[PDB]
């Protein structure tokens, strides 16, 4: 996408994706969590059993890394023990509620580069454009 | 990423996003292209001899997945007939270009939901965040 459109609303949406993709990532990494990883522990905290391909789908990724983003969970005993059905488990759940808040922090603390009333202001175009 | 910051920042700009890509999709249509394949076609006109591993890689995508889009282009006669190198046909380079131009317009008529003012304040504000 930022490939796609290189005009100036879609490279500046694009720029701010390259800060608060590296924020969230840095916000996730001393939880032992990678971006996909949290991505993956969400949709399985959200929705029991999906197997690996349906997680695949859901994240727009190939299977196979969706098997690894699984794997790599499993061994940190997030996801329980299994194209196979998942679960997570109390650690797992535990984890994933954790993850969600550093994630909603991170994003706080891009936001507030603006001023309150810039935010608000900024909300509401964004709002507007995404309508 | 907006399954990853449903926060909310990430999710206003996730739906900025799934407003602006369809934009783009739409005003790419009537040129026989999807978005990836002009991606596609927009890297061989920046960088020809690229092999399709490359191509794949810059996009973020399958080699698979650029295999098909580059077959598809072929079959266009905007690209040349050949993971292997690919280069643009004169069809391919003038087509490149008109594309380019539809996405600018639709990036523009995007903004243009806002007032003047407003598309200033935004885009300073979307800088900042982004810088």
């Amino acid at each position: 996408m930022g490939l796609a459109d290189d005009a100036p609303l879609g490279y500046l949406l694009y720029r701010v994706g390259a800060v608060l993709r590296p924020e969230v990532s840095a916000a996730l990494s001393p939880l032992g969590l990678t971006l996909p990883e949290f991505v993956c522990l969400r949709m399985l905290s959200q929705s029991p059993g999906l197997s690996s391909a349906e997680l695949a789908r859901h994240a727009s990724v190939t299977p196979q890394a969706m098997n690894t983003v699984l794997r790599k969970l499993e061994d940190a005993g997030a996801v329980a023990r299994p194209s196979l059905p998942a679960t997570l488990t109390a650690r797992g759940r535990a984890l994933a509620k954790r993850a969600e808040a550093v994630v909603r922090a991170a994003d706080a603390r891009v936001l507030a580069r603006l001023t309150a009333p810039q935010q608000r202001e900024f909300k509401r175009m964004l709002e507007k454009l995404g309508s």
